[PDB]
Formats: C-alpha cells, structure tokens, sequence
C-alpha cells in the first residue's frame, strides 16, 4: 500500500519494494 515502489502490496491498495510473484 505505499507510494515509492514500482509494483503492488495488497491487491489494488498501492505499491511495494518486495513484489508478490
């Protein structure tokens, strides 16, 4: 759910540094 990384945290919430593959 943060606004710094380039992928997704929790299904639609925002972005992540560790991307869930």
């Amino acid at each position: 759910c943060l606004g710094i990384g380039s992928c997704n945290d929790f299904a639609g919430c925002g972005y992540a540094v560790v991307c869930f593959w």
